[PDB]
C-alpha cells in the first residue's frame, strides 16, 4: 500500500477533459473476439513490465493496485479531509474516476485511443461464469491467486459468502437474478439507498448502498482464494487476491468487475424517475486525486463523472433480464399471526443471531396514500449490525413467513434482502425498501408485520430494528 501521492494537494491542478472526446465502448468480457483479447493482454503485459523497469511510475500495474489499496486504507486526504470511498456514497464516483484513468493508461500503452475496458457481465446468465479470457495461464490477464470455486463451468454465486453452492444450478441462477432485481430495483428506489450515505464523522457506522453490499462483496469473495488455504506459492491465504481489499487490484479481473459495477450505475438510472444522481452539493463537490496516463497529478470532482459519455465512454448495449425477476409466487399463503411471535422490543438488542428468528414490528403508518409513498420511502432498518471484521457474514431477511422458511429459495415475494460482509468489531446498517413487498403480499393496511432473519454465515449481533419513512 505504498501509494504515490503529492504531499500538498492544494498545489495539484484540477483535471481537464481532452478537447477531442473519443468515444470508447466497453464490451462484455465473455465471447470477446481474440483480437481484442490479444490487445487487452498486451496492454496489461506492458503495465506489468513497468513494475520492473519503472517501479516508481504511477501508471504501472503494482502502483495502480496500490492506489486502490491506499484509498481503501485511508491514505489519501484532500482539503484536510480523509477520502472515505468504501461503505459510503463516494463508492460509485471514486471507482468511476479510478477506472477512467486506468482505461486511459491501458489504451496509451498500446497506442489505442479508443480502448474499452471490458465488463464482467455477471448480471446476465451468459456472463455468470468466470470469464474464459482471464483463465488462460501464461497470459497477462491470468492470476494464480484465485479460488477454485471458479472453474468447472460453475456459475458465480452473487450472494456468495465463501462457501460452496448448496442449491441446484437452476436455483442458483434464479437466486442470482432475484438478488439483482432486489438490489437494483426494490431496494434502490432512491439515490441514497443506491449510493449509500456520507461516512464522514464517526459515526463509524458503515453506510454502504445496495450494490456495494450485494453483489459487489460476494464477487470479491467468490474470486479470491479461501482464507487459511495454502497458496500456490506455499504460504497461508488471507483471501488474495480479489478476496482481500489490500491485494484485490493485483488481479486484472478486479478492474473488469468494477467495469460492471460502474455499468450498474448507468443501468440503475436508465429508468429515470427517482433513480437520479445525488443532488447534495457536499457529494457533488467531493474530490479525489489521480495520476493521468502521462503520470501527471490531478484532482477531480464527483460532479464531473455523472455522465459517462461526457467522459468519453459507454457500455455496449446488453440485455438486463433481472428486470423481469419480481417474484411471482409466495412462499407462505395468508398472513402471519403477529400476536404469536415476540415483538421487536423483546428480541433486540440481539446478542447473537445463531438461527432463524421471527418477530413482529410496527409500521409508522398504514394505508399510505400514493402521494405519501412518492414523498417518503418506507425503509426497514437494521441498526448496529456488529461482528468481527475478520469474519465472513451473511443473513437474509423475509417478511410474513416463519422460522421454517427455505432460505435457499430467494424467488419468493417474501424475500426482502440480505446483508453480507467481506473481511477487511465492525458496525453496519442495512436498509430495505419494503413498499413493493407490502403491496405484493397484501400487507399495506397492517400496522404490524412479521419479519424473519435467517443467518447463513458468521457470528452476528443486531442492536435494533425499526421501520422509518425516509425522504
Amino acid at each position: 500500500c505504498c501509494a504515490p501521492k503529492p504531499d500538498d494537494m492544494s498545489k495539484v491542478p484540477y483535471y481537464k477533459f481532452p478537447s477531442v472526446t473519443k468515444l470508447r465502448i466497453r464490451p462484455p468480457a465473455h465471447a470477446l473476439d481474440e483480437a481484442y483479447i490479444a490487445k487487452y493482454n498486451l496492454a496489461i503485459s506492458r503495465m506489468k513490465d513497468l513494475d520492473k523497469t519503472q517501479p516508481d511510475n504511477p501508471i504501472g500495474f503494482k502502483q495502480q493496485a496500490n492506489i486502490h489499496c491506499a484509498y481503501c486504507n485511508g491514505g489519501y486526504s484532500i482539503d484536510g479531509k480523509v477520502l472515505q470511498v468504501h461503505n459510503s456514497w463516494l463508492f460509485f464516483p471514486f471507482h468511476r474516476w479510478y477506472l477512467y484513468f486506468y482505461e486511459r493508461i491501458l489504451g496509451s500503452l498500446i497506442d489505442d485511443p479508443t480502448f474499452g475496458l471490458p465488463f464482467w457481465n455477471w448480471d446476465h446468465p451468459k456472463g455468470m461464469r468466470f470469464p474464459p479470457m482471464f483463465d488462460v495461464p501464461g497470459t497477462a490477464l491470468y492470476d494464480e491467486r484465485r479460488g477454485d470455486q471458479i472453474h468447472n463451468g460453475n456459475f458465480i454465486d452473487l450472494g456468495s459468502f465463501g462457501d460452496q453452492v448448496e442449491t441446484t444450478q437452476l436455483q442458483l441462477m434464479t437466486n442470482n437474478l432475484t438478488l439483482m432485481y432486489r438490489q437494483l430495483v426494490t431496494n434502490s428506489p432512491c439515490p441514497l439507498m443506491f449510493f449509500g450515505g456520507p461516512y464522514t464523522l464517526g459515526s463509524t457506522v458503515e453506510a454502504a448502498g445496495t450494490v456495494e453490499n450485494i453483489p459487489h462483496s460476494p464477487v470479491h469473495i467468490w474470486v479470491g482464494t479461501r482464507r487459511g488455504s495454502v497458496l500456490p506459492d506455499g504460504k497461508i491465504s488471507n483471501g488474495e487476491d480479489m478476496g482481500n481489499f489490500y491485494s484485490a487490484g493485483l488481479d486484472p479481473l478486479f478492474y473488469c468487475h468494477h467495469s460492471n459495477v460502474d455499468r450498474m450505475w448507468n443501468e440503475w438510472k436508465a429508468t429515470g424517475g427517482k433513480r437520479t444522481d445525488l443532488q447534495n452539493k457536499d457529494w457533488l463537490n467531493s474530490e479525489f486525486f489521480f495520476y493521468d496516463e502521462n503520470g501527471n497529478p490531478f484532482k477531480v470532482r464527483v460532479r464531473d463523472c455523472l455522465d459517462t459519455k461526457k467522459m468519453g465512454y459507454d457500455y455496449q448495449p446488453t440485455a438486463t433480464p433481472w428486470r423481469n425477476f419480481k417474484p411471482k409466487t409466495k412462499a407462505s399463503a395468508g398472513k402471519v399471526n403477529t400476536g404469536s411471535i415476540p415483538p421487536e422490543s423483546q428480541v433486540f438488542p440481539l446478542a447473537k443471531l445463531d438461527k432463524a428468528i421471527s418477530f413482529s414490528i410496527n409500521r409508522p403508518a398504514s394505508s399510505r396514500t400514493q402521494q405519501e409513498k412518492n414523498a417518503q420511502e418506507e425503509v426497514l432498518t437494521f441498526n448496529a449490525i456488529k461482528y468481527d471484521n475478520r469474519d465472513y457474514i451473511r443473513f437474509d431477511v423475509f417478511l410474513n413467513v416463519d422460522n421454517n422458511v427455505n432460505a435457499n429459495e430467494l424467488d419468493k415475494a417474501e424475500f426482502a434482502g440480505s446483508y453480507t460482509s467481506l473481511p477487511h468489531t465492525a458496525t453496519a446498517t442495512l436498509r430495505l425498501a419494503i413498499t413493493e413487498l407490502l403491496e405484493d403480499i397484501g400487507l399495506e393496511d397492517e400496522d404490524t408485520i412479521a419479519v424473519t432473519l435467517v443467518p447463513k454465515k458468521g457470528d452476528i449481533s443486531i442492536g435494533g430494528v425499526e421501520i422509518k419513512l425516509a425522504d
